[PDB]
């Protein structure tokens, strides 16, 4: 909400030289710094970003370089009248992008057609060569315990208090009721990271966040790999794990995982990788949500969210059965 609709259409206008009518908010949002508009011209929808990131220009780059390999399941921005993909603005930066109206995977599911589509194209993200000026810029990975700690540093947190209020409460009842649970993915993330030997050499372009959410899937064919906000260098494995992963209670059906690598290639997967990536995510959730619900910040209108989606993880096949089922690795 930072600028209103009159506000946005000029400055389309004047930085994009696009005749815009309509333009309206859009809810949702990661949060923090990202807006989200749907601006509407005669003949064209346009879906605007109005970023207050640092990584953008290494993350455009990341698209630029998939689209000179022609891959065509991205979505391209548009270019400024200064030929550039992005508008840098005196506090944030523009990028315009056409409008998709296909839905995302947490609602659409892919056709074993298009689920061979995606393993070609993610294929294709991986196989891609990528420059060394970009690499010394795309964070690595460096398995950090960072996330560890923080979960950690809420065992001895979770204890009745009166000054918590009923949120905070039920979500302190539930950590506890799950304890178990929480330390085993804690523990088995730290296990497998020592268990793994890190080789420089096997890692590729990696997108990092790729569950059904940030796939878009249009008719046919036209499906769309989204949110390219956390490219970096590492295994194969770091996207992989998606595969059959039940992130959204969805790419939790076994048969489809084949329909995906008759198009990524049947390759050698390392397991240990995969299954670290399953509990390792997992615990980063469980780092964002437990911050956001114990912080009792008065401006969190996210606690709702958090608290949800914390518990939505534990669900029957959802991400934790499913890392915890080791035999689906
Ligand atoms: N080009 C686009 N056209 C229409 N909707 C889009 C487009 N790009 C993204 N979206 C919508 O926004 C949602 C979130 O996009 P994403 O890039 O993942 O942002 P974030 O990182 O905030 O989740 C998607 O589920 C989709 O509904
Ligand atoms: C910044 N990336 C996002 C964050 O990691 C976010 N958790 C803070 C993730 O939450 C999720 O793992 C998944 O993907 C979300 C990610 O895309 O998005 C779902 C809506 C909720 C989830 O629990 O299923
Ligand atoms: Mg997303
Ligand atoms: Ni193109």
């Amino acid at each position: 909400q930072p600028i209103q609709a009159q506000q946005l259409i000029e400055l389309l206008k004047v930085h994009y030289g696009i005749d815009i009518h309509t333009a309206q908010f859009i809810q949702g949002g990661a949060d923090t710094n990202a807006f989200a508009y749907q601006a509407d011209s005669e003949s064209k929808s346009y879906f605007i970003k109005l970023k207050y990131g640092y990584h953008d220009e290494i993350n455009l780059s990341i698209i630029r370089l998939l689209h000179d390999s022609g891959i065509k399941e991205i979505i391209f921005p548009i270019h400024t009248l200064e030929a550039k993909l992005f508008q840098q603005l005196k506090h944030f930066k523009i990028i315009a992008y056409p409008f998709i109206h296909a839905p995302n995977g947490f609602t659409q599911n892919l056709t074993g057609k298009q689920w061979k589509q995606l393993g070609k194209v993610l294929r294709q993200i991986h196989e891609t060569s990528v420059p060394i000026s970009i690499q010394q810029q795309l964070r690595k990975e460096i398995y950090s315990p960072k996330w560890r700690e923080i979960v950690r540093s809420f065992y001895n947190q979770i204890e009745f208090d009166n000054s918590d209020d009923k949120l905070t409460a039920a979500f302190k009842s539930f950590f506890n009721q799950n304890s178990a649970a929480i330390h085993r993915l804690v523990d088995t993330s730290e296990k497998l990271s020592k268990k793994i030997q890190p080789d420089l050499d096997k890692y590729v372009l990696c997108h990092s966040d790729i569950h059904a959410g940030n796939v878009l899937v249009g008719n046919e064919e036209s499906i769309y790999i989204i949110d390219w906000d956390e490219p970096m260098l590492a295994p194969k494995e770091r996207d992989l794990m998606f595969i059959g992963g039940g992130v959204g209670n969805v790419w939790n059906k076994p048969h489809e995982i084949q329909y995906f690598y008759e198009g990524y290639g049947e390759i050698n997967v390392d397991k240990t990788i995969l299954s670290y990536y399953r509990h390792e995510r997992i615990v980063e959730d469980i780092a964002v949500y437990g911050q956001d619900l114990l912080s009792r910040n008065q401006n969190n209108q996210s606690r709702l969210e958090s608290f949800k989606y914390f518990k939505e993880m534990f669900d029957p096949n959802n991400v934790v059965e499913i890392a915890f089922a080791t035999e689906q690795l």
